[PDB]
């Protein structure tokens, strides 16, 4: 009943039927991309209309084609033909992936490249990365893969450890042409494998490791109903699930007593991108676009009980389309689960007597991806105390290239031969705000020093200020750890029983964004990921902070044309875009397997409630 | 026979024992502090010799003297009377506290102040707060301590729901004397109730949670050895306790298959100061050093199985001496246990169709301490893949004051006419590194941008410098986050199997450091906390940030005194003091007792280890 329903196999079949019926579905067409679509602002009128988005790809050249689909009326609302060279091209499809390494196979110059380095072209996998916008004026309104080459030496070896450096090729995956192909020197192939479950590489495994049990002889304290309405402490949302953005959260609210307060309306991660920071022309164009490239929910896992989720899980199937508009259950792609988090609140009075401990818990909203070699977690966490977390866990296996004689600036050794060049990972949180409902607006906070003098005679003072976001025009901000500056978004018509505003403060973790230099192809089309945080005024196209079609896309769009229309944000419907991200290095203790590393943002409720939220938590 | 246990009570009570015989306890003394020495460095022929360090105080007047015991050989070492004046008070006594309130409830100033506020004097409890260096001359050589007065409306009431603004009195301790009484004005008493445990203000408590049951059921992973030793998945370590530090972690090192490689030899949080923001005359002297001041080990609490501590947990009880030197055992104070972390690593190989999976864990070793109105957790956190973390865990009640009429910009108001001053919570970690040994090396890490050009021509390469600390003068290093500022310890003659020197990066949080302005008392006497990295040469006598006496000490002492050595720092035997801290502007979540809020800092090896060190752990 619920307009925020996950999608069914039901709505599914008939999106397929519909469109089949259409004449949009013949043997040539394939499906990149199928969502539901959120309702538009205001439909308290329970005029629920479930309408799908869909991407369609023509195999044979034909130009693909927007189209938005009525699964409830059974009808098609619109189909809009594309141009690509001028909008972007599609995401890449999955049966794309394998074109790249059968078509070179059959190719003179790399089948002569890989003679060169005496190796069997059945041991040569290709890694097919999306190819960006370059120097190419060929490759304009064309679909295009570039493809680097690893060696496996037998089925189950780790392709990783082997990179064939100096080799690059780019295909044209429509027509079935490999239009270039580069090779600027024979590097050794690295010799030593990284396979991290061969005995010989692992030793004899440890036998100290006693079982850690964790049960919930009651069931979880979180209710689920409606497939997908989480209720929990005092908490409540949907979650929703994307084959582009993954897991959703719609609709988060906190009971306050009589009142359901709204906080957040929609929070995703509209994006991500992974610049590589190597200047060799093999790598220099490599930046995966994880989000709006390739789409991170369709790679979702499949997560094991004991493995992945551990603790008393709740499951979630997400069902998703595949290219021929089949639906595809991805089988327990979401883990639910609540955990023990320490200390919540203690204190021991000495003149009162009375000794107090209470311990805090969080709700864990999470699911797993896996995009060639990397692997990365997307955890959403809520606590007692009205902390939303999000955390992104990185780990998987590092990119890899030949280490150079003589070293390099732009890559670490990782083994003989075998170099990790650097690259960072970089995440858009997308946060439609709605702090007791939609009339919000964002201050920046910094701390304020103090001179000693008159009024502060013995120098000991030190004060803050905030500075209003009025139009979107001042609303680019970059952080500042030194003067501990958040971010904190209020609503200026609803105030605490103090009279202040209520609001929640954004906490960054205030690590570099975009390296590159401003001037590059990257700058141009992940320019979110140059400032720390964005301000924009709701609007209902306006979903991804680099454009709705990404791949091979000339720059400029999303964000930087948004924040063009110079809107009021100040006491409006508005949605905050925070960038953040991982530098990574990589050490000698990241392979052959990485261990995980982290990075994401919180949000504190600053003034949100009239005293603490969490005083009627029982003792234990 | 470890030289690192822990003091035993009949260690204690053969001190006492030595300093009565040696004439040196009689009755008008009083032990300020009293703990166990390390072993100086290169005790490698078994020669032990368990030293006490012994700060004895005069309640008659006479100088206090600092002793040093053996209490193997039972002999007094040293010695030495203490001129109060030059080199900084004692530690304040347990049994000072109270005499603040006795004496002002017999001033005749004091009554005068509290009638014209109608309150009785029964009611009214007094704060007893360290006094710093200020104006007052009459206070060199002296022992003060300064008082902050709270209604108690009954004995079960919280009484720091209502500060009695506009009033501060000095007292003399040891002649009980009171110095001044300062009345600035009559400010209303802050009516409303702050107790957390009155149903009226929590209301019924939550039926909604349900029980988390966490097991070992075949017992912990860890063993503990010696009372004090413990073997945990490769780590090897002694865990001391101290009545200044609290807990002290000693011979930090990790068993890489058949070598036992050091890390840290030492690592504590030597310090932490909590200045006050506030430039009103009634608070604008308020600095809390907990750990120099005030001693946080002798305030440890009793742990409580299934509130505080949860799980199968391990217990030790160190012994302390009260101040007639009778041995005092804080029962469960110090928490040992293993959490289940997450994901360790995890990879879904496409072209090997391998799924490989591992959950992480750590080690955890907490204790918490109460001090007045606040609480503060410790706890130290070992990982499996190599990481050590810090985290500083701050709850309590806040320290509050009346809400002016007309505003503040210093203080937040939380309750109808109740406000809390801005203040900070800083913490010094004295690491005395030990990276494969003594001979170590600090370099600092900047990412670095490039510019788009020749050997750049797509403007997409980045990189990073480091730049070696030399000598001390130049071992004084600030944060900055927008260049992802790391630091390095390494051992220049150790490598990894890649000839590069083995090492472990620092990790900080990149929060203000302190707000006071630099010509300020507290600057002065907190000079470590204005910059985030300090390297030092280690000596036996440089263990405090601070210096060793804190207590109403003009300034200086501590780590800009050692630092004017200028020793030499490249390869040897080296001590890296971190000040990480909160800036607390208090919200209305935080009363009436505020949720945790947490800092701290992490090291993870940077090419210590040839490889992953976790690639032996099994698939559970
Ligand atoms: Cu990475
Ligand atoms: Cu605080
Ligand atoms: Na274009
Ligand atoms: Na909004
Ligand atoms: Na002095
Ligand atoms: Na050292």
């Amino acid at each position: 009943a619920s307009p925020f329903r996950l999608a069914s196999a039901g709505e599914i079949s008939e999106v397929q039927g519909i469109l089949r019926t259409a004449g949009l579905l013949g043997p040539e067409k394939r499906i990149a991309y199928l969502g539901v679509l959120d309702p538009a602002r205001g439909a308290g009128s329970e005029a629920e209309d479930r309408r799908f988005r869909v991407f369609i790809h023509d195999v044979s050249g034909a130009r693909p084609q927007e189209v938005t689909v009525s699964v409830t009326n059974g009808t098609v609302i619109s189909a809009v033909e594309l141009d690509t060279a001028a909008t972007g091209e599609l995401p890449v499809l999955e049966e794309e992936f394998e074109v790249v390494e059968q078509l070179l196979a059959t190719d003179e110059r790399w089948l002569k490249a890989l003679a060169a380095r005496n190796l069997d072209v059945s041991k040569v996998r290709v890694a097919p990365l999306s190819a960006g916008v370059f120097e190419y004026a060929e490759e304009r309104g064309r679909r295009i893969l570039r493809g680097l080459a690893f060696v496996q030496d037998f089925p189950e070896d780790s392709a990783w450890a082997h990179p064939v450096d100096g080799l690059v090729a780019y295909v044209d995956v429509v027509s079935k042409e490999v239009t270039r192909v580069i090779d600027t020197g024979v590097f050794p192939v690295p010799a030593e494998h990284g396979n991290y479950t061969d005995p010989e590489l692992t030793g004899p495994l440890r036998t100290t490791q006693k079982p850690i049990s964790i049960t919930q002889p009651e069931g979880p304290s979180f209710t689920v109903t409606g497939g997908n309405h989480i209720e929990w402490e005092k908490w409540s949302l949907d979650v929703g699930f994307d084959v582009r953005e993954g897991v959703v959260l719609h609709n988060i609210a906190f009971r306050d007593g009589d009142r359901l307060r709204p906080i957040i309306n929609r929070a995703s991660i509209a994006e991500m991108v992974v610049p590589y920071g190597d200047p060799s022309p093999i790598r220099s164009w490599q930046n995966y676009f994880d989000t709006g490239e390739y789409l991170v929910g369709q790679y979702a896992n499949s997560l094991e009980l004991g493995c992945d989720c551990l603790g008393d899980i709740t499951y979630l199937s997400p069902v998703i389309s595949d290219a021929f508009g089949n639906p595809r259950e991805i089988r327990n792609g979401i883990c639910m689960h609540e955990e023990d988090w320490g200390i919540l609140a203690k204190h021991s009075d000495l003149w009162s007597g009375i000794n107090y401990t209470r311990r805090n818990r969080r709700m864990v909203i999470s699911f797993f991806t896996t995009i060639g070699n990397y692997d990365y977690g997307f955890y959403w966490y809520l606590y007692l105390d009205g902390t939303i977390e999000f955390e992104a866990k990185a780990t998987g296996v590092v990119f890899t290239s030949a280490f150079p004689e003589g070293g390099s600036d732009n890559i670490s050794q990782l083994a003989p031969g075998l170099g990790a060049p650097f690259h960072q990972h970089i995440f858009s949180a997308r946060l439609d705000m709605a702090i007791d409902g939609f009339t919000n607006r964002v201050e920046e906070e910094d701390v304020v020093r103090q001179t000693m003098g008159p009024g502060n005679e013995r120098g000991n003072a030190f004060s803050r200020k905030r500075t209003v976001l009025t139009r979107e025009s001042e609303a680019v901000r970059e952080a500042d750890a030194r003067t501990g500056r958040t971010w904190i978004i209020s609503n200026p018509e609803s105030k605490n029983r103090l009279n202040e505003p209520v609001g929640y403060k954004l906490h960054a973790h205030n690590q570099p964004t975009l390296l590159a230099d401003p001037g590059s192809s990257i700058a141009r089309r992940a320019a979110f990921a140059t400032k720390d945080l964005w301000v924009t005024r709701y609007a209902d196209d306006e979903r991804y902070p680099t454009g709705d079609f990404v791949n091979q896309h000339s720059g400029g769009a999303g964000l930087p044309s948004y924040i063009a229309q110079d809107r009021d944000i100040d006491g409006q419907d508005i949605v905050v875009w925070h960038t953040f991200g991982l530098t990574h290095f990589p050490r000698v203790e990241d392979w052959p397997i990485m261990p995980v590393d982290t990075v994401g943002f919180k949000l504190r409720p600053e003034g949100f409630f009239d005293r603490s939220p969490v005083l009627d938590v029982p003792a234990n």
